[PDB]
């Protein structure tokens, strides 16, 4: 552990777990998420600040010493022309025109190094808002920036190297003893970010260190929604099939003689010059219902035994099948909840992206929920074929409505 700053939530506050015990000053307008307290929200106000004061012994002052930062960030969709050409600082460690900072702009994360003769290098991660389905817009990203003073500054996103710039021509970098987390210079009063697990390291992290940090901070026994938030019970979700992302779930008819299937194409949402995406708030909603989960919270965990409700014309039905139908593929139906009887409905949730393993009432696997083409109709099925087998039809995302995406529901 070469971490010299590691910030985490404790008791309505933030603490440094490092042996260097940074002082952390939090403003009056900083917010912790209700479900995951480590998710910090900063808004576009002067009091929405976190100031981290490093011990003098670890302040960065060197031409030669290698160093890295890591953090998680969730950046809501840019929906206004005032967001074009508005670079704003979010993480400042600049003192007397030397140091480092993280800034944002439309579709960008920017790393800046500035030496004590005001030579700069910027490394920029650009993501497009003109894409069908974005890996990045309003989705948690794991950011890692590494700096080797002889070679390159590198940006990783979700543990993968995205780009790099040579930095060997920079001289002495003397950063601040203060790290200010604050939206600085943002003209849009509605901009916010969410951030967690800010770390500093006194080396250039290697690819394995970065992959292990990614995995270790990911809460791997908790299932995630599309946005990367914790998956929850009693929260309506629009479904995305990762094999066929340009389709959405629909119900042909309710009852044991009906079926669910993937219908295409998705519509689009756009604002000229700002974004052009596939519509996410489409199709049959799924609601994850408590079965074997405990009373302690609404978080869906790996191996939780659940029921799945499906919403059809503002009424809830139960996802179920008759496992005794001929063939490995068990066509799924939307049943009246009272009328399920002895039909298979228990689902084991698995966290890989989200999988749903349908069970019979004896505790035996019926198989992962996916789809099967019956001529041109992609019917939802449970099939032990999936279980026996990178991207299959049994891989799903759950998309709840979110403030940061802004499409009409
Ligand atoms: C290709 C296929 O049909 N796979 C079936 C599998 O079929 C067996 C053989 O492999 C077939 O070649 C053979 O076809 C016969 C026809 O039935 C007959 O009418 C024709 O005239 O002659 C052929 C005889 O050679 O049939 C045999 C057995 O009958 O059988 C298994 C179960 O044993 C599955 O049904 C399998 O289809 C797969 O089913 C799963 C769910 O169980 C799933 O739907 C798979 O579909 C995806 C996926 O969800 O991951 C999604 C895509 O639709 C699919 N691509 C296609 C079909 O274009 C992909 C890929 O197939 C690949 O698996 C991953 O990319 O998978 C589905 O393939």
């Amino acid at each position: 552990n070469t971490s010299i700053l590691s910030i985490v939530y404790k008791k309505d506050d933030l603490i440094d777990l490092s042996r260097y015990g940074a002082k952390i000053n939090i403003g009056d307008r900083v917010y912790y998420d209700s479900i995951d307290k480590n998710q910090i929200k900063l808004i576009n106000l002067e009091s929405s600040t976190i100031e981290v004061i490093l011990k003098n012994a670890i302040v960065y002052n060197s031409m030669y010493e290698n160093f890295s930062t890591s953090f998680w960030i969730k950046i809501p969709k840019y929906f206004s022309k005032i967001n074009l050409n508005n670079e704003y600082t979010i993480i400042n460690c600049i003192e007397n025109n030397s140091g480092w900072k993280v800034s944002l702009n439309y579709g960008e994360i920017i790393w800046t190094l500035q030496d004590n003769k005001q030579n700069i290098q910027r490394v920029v991660f650009k993501y497009s808002q003109m894409v069908n389905i974005s890996d990045y817009i309003n989705r948690w990203m794991f950011v890692t920036i590494t700096n080797n003073r002889l070679t390159k500054s590198k940006i990783y996103i979700n543990g993968r190297l995205i780009d790099q710039k040579p930095i060997s021509n920079l001289g002495n970098i003397h950063a601040s003893n203060k790290i200010m987390f604050k939206l600085d210079g943002c003209r849009d009063p509605r901009r916010y970010i969410m951030i967690k697990y800010f770390n500093l390291f006194d080396k250039e992290l290697n690819e394995k260190e970065i992959k292990d940090l990614y995995d270790s901070q990911s809460n791997p026994g908790i299932l995630k929604d599309f946005w990367g938030n914790y998956l929850q019970y009693d929260k309506p979700y629009y479904m995305l099939n990762l094999f066929d992302p340009n389709k959405y779930v629909d119900v042909n008819n309710i009852g044991i003689r009906g079926y669910m299937y993937l219908k295409g194409p998705r519509g689009s949402v756009m604002t000229t010059n700002i974004y052009l995406n596939s519509t996410l708030y489409m199709g049959t909603k799924f609601i994850i219902k408590k079965y074997a989960s405990g009373n302690e919270d609404n978080i869906v965990r790996n191996n939780d035994r659940v029921y799945i409700n499906v919403v059809v014309k503002n009424k809830e039905y139960r996802l179920a099948t008759n496992a005794s139908q001929a063939g490995v593929e068990k066509i799924l139906s939307a049943l009246e909840i009272p009328d399920v009887g002895n039909l298979s409905q228990v689902v084991v949730m698995k966290s890989n992206k989200c999988k749903m393993n349908l069970q019979d009432n004896n505790g035996n696997d019926i198989g992962f929920v996916g789809f099967h083409l019956y001529d041109n109709i992609a019917k939802l099925v449970a099939s032990n074929w999936y279980n026996r087998q990178r991207t299959f039809g049994c891989s799903w995302e759950f998309i709840p409505v979110d403030d940061g995406w802004g499409e009409s529901s």
